[PDB]
């Protein structure tokens, strides 16, 4: 499923993402935008280390979910990577919450540093009623 902007904003809000570990909804939206373009089926294979990023927040199979084919992989969010390709993003959200409970917080996603950190992210939630 490819979410429309405000549809996603409300979905994330209902899932308890607004202010989770101090992260605003606009930051989560900027992250989802740059990571997957709001596409729940987004996948990106990393030939270099043989891992794959799954779903709307692109969780890496080397550490966050299990797909069985990633060398020396761990499953920190304790989920099958398949769970991160569903239209229902509840599990992807739980995994994203797990990531930010670590010290880096939202900084765990490099794409966030490059295109959301210290930027005007108001546009992601403007007009969505959140």
């Amino acid at each position: 499923k490819v979410f429309e902007r405000c549809e996603l904003a409300r979905t994330l809000k209902r899932l308890g993402m607004d202010g989770y570990r101090g992260i605003s909804l606009a930051n989560w939206m900027c992250l989802a935008k740059w990571e997957s373009g709001y596409n729940t089926r987004a996948t990106n294979y990393n030939a270099g280390d043989r891992s794959t990023d799954y779903g709307i927040f692109q969780a890496n199979s080397r550490y966050w979910c299990n797909d069985g084919k990633t060398p020396g992989a761990v499953n920190a969010a304790h989920l099958s990577c398949s769970a991160l390709l569903q239209d229902n993003i509840a599990d992807a959200v739980a995994a994203a919450k797990r990531v930010v409970r670590d010290p880096q917080g939202i900084r765990a996603w490099v794409a966030w540093r490059n295109r959301c950190q210290n930027r005007d992210v108001r546009q992601y939630v403007q007009g969505c009623g959140v």
